[PDB]
C-alpha cells in the first residue's frame, strides 16, 4: 500500500508496507507512477513530498520477493516541474536509495543510514554509481559502491546528500516546511530550473540506462 | 565607478559603488571587461585580484535598474592566462556570485555570505547551476538554487568555495600574498594550467550559454 | 626495486626504493606494469594492495634521475577487474598522487601528506586535474593545481580522498582488512562494477591523454 494526501497544496506520498520495511513491489511502482504524473499537472500541487510509514525505514528498496520498469520509474521523478521533498523517517537502501536522491531536497533525523549494498547480493550496479558520483565524485561512489557500506545520517549530511538533519519526531514538519517554501517560489523559474537540472544530468542518465540493458 | 591599482606586480580590481552594495551596471561591466583584456597582455601584471569596497559586499550581483554581454564577461574571465585571486570583502550574491567563482581563489571573511537568489525574483538560473555543479555536485546545487539561500562564510569554507578563511581586515592582505605566490609559478606552466581548467570545463560553459537564451 | 607478496589471495606491490623515497623509475613502472596484468587473471589473487617500503614516503613520484609509457601504467590500474588498495605508509606526491588516486581505496595515517607539486618545476598539469576534479571539483582542483601545495592527511579524509586514518603502524593491516572484504564480494558484480567506473571516466580519461600530448 501507498498513502496519498495533502497538507494545503502539498501532496504527499507515504510508503506503506512496514512490515516488509516498505520495500518496494511493482504494483507499489505503479501506483507511485501514475500518481507523480497527475502531481505534475495538478493544479491544487505545488509541491510533494515523499516519505516513509514506521520508524525504521524509508524503504529498504526491492522486496526479496524489469530494468525497463524502472527507468520508467526514475523518468516519472525527474519529470517533476515542482519540487519533491524526501522525508527520510528512516533508512534507504538500495533502489530506495537511488530514489530518495532523485528528490530535490532532503530531511532525515539522526537514525537514517544510507547506501547501496546490492554488492552484497551479487547485483553490478549503473544507476547509483551515476547518481552518486554527480553528488559526492569518484572517490566516495566507488568506496560506496565496492564496500556496500551503509553511512550514518551524520556523514549523510557533511557530504551533502542529506540537506537538513532533525529530530526523528520533527523530520515530516520540517519537510512540510521546506516544501511550503519551495511551493510559494515563482512556478515558472522553479519548472525552468527543475527542467534545467533535468537537461544537466540526462546524458549521464541515458548512459546508464543503456549500461543498465548491457551489464 | 572602478578603481584600478596595482601592488607590484598585482593588477587590482575594486569594485566601486557602494552606496549600490556594488551592485554591477553595464557601463562598470564594460570597463572591468577592457581592463581583464589589458592585463592579459601587459608584461608589468603576474596575477589580478578583484575585490569590492566597503565592508557589506563583494558585490550584489546586478543593480535593480543582454544574456550575451554578460557572456563576454565570463568569458573575458575564464580567457585570463594569469592568476586571478577573489578578496571577497563580503557578500557575494547572484551574478556576483558567479563571477567570484571563475575566479582561481577566494579569500574571505566570517562575515561573507554567498548564493543565488534569482529564484526568488522568478529568474530561471542557467550559469549558477553549472557553475555550482562543476564545484559543488548536484544536490548542494539543486538545494542552493531552488532555496536561493545566502550560505555563511563557513559553509562556503568547509564546501571547498572559499579557500581562505581570515579576519575582515586581513582579507586583502592574505589575497595580495597568495596573488603574489601565484605570481612566482613559472608563466608557461601558469598558463597552460590554466588553459587546461578552460579547456575542462568549456563544453559546460556553451551548454549553458545555448540553455540560457533558450530558457 | 618493487617487492612482491601475498597474504593469502591478497597479491601485494611495495615499492622499494626507499633512500629515493620511492621515487618511480623507468624499470620500476616496467615491472609493475607486469605485475598487474598478472594479477588480473591470476586465480590466486582476489584484491591487490600497493604500499611503500618505510616510513616517509609512498612515493614522492618521479625520480628526478614518455607520456605514453605513462599512459600505459594508467591504463595497466584503470584496467584491474579485482580491487586495488592504496596502504599509503606516506607521502605521495606528482605522479604518485595520481597513482594513489587510481586506487578503489585508500587508507593512510595522520603524516601521509598528497598532492601535486609539479607547477613549481614548471610542469603544465593534465592527468592530475582530471583525476582531482573528477573527485573534488573544479575549486578545490584548481586551487590544488595552481598552488601545489601538499594537503594534511586530515583534509584529505575530509574532502573524501582518504577513506581509512589510521596509525602509522595500522595502515597496512587495515588495508589488508579492506583488502580481505573486497576480496570476499561476489567476482562477477566486482569486475562489472570495476569495468562501470572504467566506462564512465573514460572519455575524460581520454580527453586528457590527448591534451597531454599538445600540452
Amino acid at each position: 500500500d501507498v498513502l496519498f494526501s495533502n497538507h494545503g497544496r502539498v501532496a504527499v506520498i507515504t510508503l506503506n508496507r512496514p512490515e516488509r520495511l516498505n520495500a518496494w513491489t511493482t504494483p507499489m511502482r505503479e501506483t507511485i507512477i501514475d500518481a507523480l504524473e497527475r502531481f505534475n499537472r495538478d493544479p491544487e500541487v505545488a509541491a510533494i513530498i515523499m516519505t516513509g510509514a514506521g520508524n525504521r525505514a524509508f524503504s529498504a528498496g526491492q522486496d526479496l520477493s524489469w530494468v525497463k520498469e524502472w527507468q520508467r520509474y526514475y523518468t516519472a521523478l525527474r519529470s517533476l516541474s515542482k519540487p519533491l521533498v524526501m522525508a527520510l523517517n528512516g533508512t534507504a537502501a538500495g533502489s530506495a536509495f537511488q530514489v530518495a536522491l532523485l528528490g530535490d531536497i532532503r530531511v532525515g533525523h539522526p537514525g537514517v543510514r544510507m547506501g547501496q549494498p546490492e554488492i552484497n547480493a551479487g547485483i553490478a550496479s549503473t544507476t547509483g554509481p551515476w547518481i552518486m558520483n554527480a553528488m559526492l565524485g569518484m572517490s566516495r561512489t566507488i568506496e560506496l559502491t565496492l564496500t556496500g557500506r551503509l553511512m550514518e545520517a551524520e556523514e549523510c549530511h557533511r557530504i551533502g546528500l542529506i540537506h537538513h538533519l532533525v529530530d526523528e519526531d520533527k523530520v515530516f514538519d520540517k519537510a512540510l516546511e521546506i516544501a511550503t517554501e519551495l511551493a510559494a517560489k515563482p512556478p515558472v523559474a522553479m519548472r525552468l530550473d527543475k527542467q534545467r537540472f533535468r537537461e544537466m544530468t540526462e546524458p549521464g542518465f541515458i548512459d546508464c540506462i543503456e549500461a543498465g540493458e548491457r551489464i
